[PDB]
């Protein structure tokens, strides 16, 4: 084993590598959305620059997670990262349903990545996971739900859209 | 009675008492209004801030009662603060609506306390009242009346609330 | 449910609004004692601000709570806040046995939320409580424990007393 | 009839030449004993600094009204200023009771004037005498009130008096 290694898994350490092709492909989702709403015929550049910014925390979220691999002394394993389940995303307020469906089962796999640190009482990859990732995954749910609520408010369509479109740039 | 104590009349006292307890139960109704726009199924940013610092006015209101009650020798005396009168405010509006209803309550209990203060010739008092209350109370009811007025014309529903709620940010 | 709501039982909820009466109606005690200390023939005014900042920080530590519910797509709901169990306090020891025996009772339904996070496997929530809540609770116990040996050391009567109500001016 | 003369009765205006009187009377009490605290045998330097500070205050209070007198199209007339009532004031603590005394003499005096100014229907001087008099006659009734319980809680002789004497200064 490395000599670093100390009451350190080999089902947490699986684990943090399917974690960080998870947030390798959020990344990529966000990605995809952000360069949508910049084409010509969509024009919305707050949600084009809310989606970017997404898409580079997504990138550092694996990151991070790939830096605690080498911590704890296990090897990162890297896997394909699959295509975005779409190429066109439709209404701004479409893509904010499907932003929010995504970082549900990003919440969804960190918590049972926590409950198989848990069960392996590893408290220090609970403490990762706690502070790192399960509040910020919380505050960016609830932000989500705020914006999609604000935007069927204003629009969800039409002069709505792009007034809300405004708020986030 | 108290060595400050001088032409302070123990219904004025009480009436002190009473209105500490009113200015409390605003505060609480306001709190429960602000916390009611940080819903994610309601997200109205200004109503919130808007509330959280009206909140924080009454808060204030019920302390300087309980330092003239200290100032002119009479004892606090505090009761049970009512739960708001309601859980959930719904719109923009109908919160607005309920406010202007409860600053005009506050108002005529201010009043009856100025009437009582005339009536047991204490001027001291009715400078407080007057100086400190009923001027802030008017200018309240006004700037609520305003805000009425502005969302019914903007909106006072859908795109309309969106927007005034962001003059209120 | 909420569109954020996620890994939250209907429990920890309950117990999310059980926790926020309890501090707001500590915030209340505290806030009797601050005026308390300020009558004429107290007239502590280390004590009283003692107390006012004590009455303001669990104010704060309610709104906390109210975040917190709305972050996890819980609904919040506010119940009557006791009278305080006293209008007068006595001493300055009296009063500070009084909040030590207070924020016991608080930290006592912090741990019993904790546990009910935990039993439920919340991670989110036992997180929160472990970091905004059981650190703060634990620090104004030693902080409360040791004013009372220092003014028992002064004190705690007299001219003890006076010297050690300037040490919290 | 004084060019500027409107709505000023002359009961109003002997009233005030009669409170001038008593305004002064008080400025030199104090002044009595600001001095008597600076003998080489009493040697309380904050007695001293505060008594001398309220000498001057009296004798603004006494300014004001002979501004006001001469602003209405009244007339100053100014009688005898009587000898203190002792040469020698005893403890601080005495002092202070005697002070007690005096501005709750002085109050009764500015309410009665209030009186007279509401019956003959004068809200100018109501006015003047509200602002300007009541407010600070019923501060300052309580800050001394305040000074008696702390001196009596510190001292009120030796230690504590020689403790207490600092915070004036
Ligand atoms: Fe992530
Ligand atoms: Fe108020
Ligand atoms: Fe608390
Ligand atoms: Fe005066
Ligand atoms: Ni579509
Ligand atoms: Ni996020
Ligand atoms: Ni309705
Ligand atoms: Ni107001
Ligand atoms: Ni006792
Ligand atoms: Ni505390
Ligand atoms: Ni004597
Ligand atoms: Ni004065």
């Amino acid at each position: 084993a490395s000599q670093v290694r100390q009451n350190y898994h080999e089902d947490c350490e699986a684990s943090i590598n399917k974690q960080i092709n998870m947030e390798l492909y959020a990344s990529y989702v966000y990605l995809s959305m952000a360069y949508y709403f910049e084409r010509d015929d969509v024009a919305l550049p707050g949600f084009a620059k809310f989606f970017k910014e997404s898409s580079d925390e997504e990138r550092e979220h694996a990151q991070t997670f790939m830096k605690y691999q080498n911590k704890r002394g296990g090897r990162i394993v890297l896997q394909q990262i699959a295509a975005p389940s779409m190429q066109e995303w439709g209404t701004g307020l479409e893509a904010l349903q499907a932003a929010l469906d995504l970082e549900k089962q990003v919440n969804q796999s960190l918590l049972e990545l926590h409950s198989t640190a848990s069960g392996n009482n590893d408290p220090h990859l609970t403490k990762l996971l706690e502070d790192e990732y399960l509040e910020e995954q919380v505050d960016s749910i609830k932000k989500i739900g705020d914006m999609i609520t604000k935007l069927k408010r204003a629009g969800p369509h039409g002069l709505g859209e792009y007034m809300f479109d405004k708020e986030l740039n």
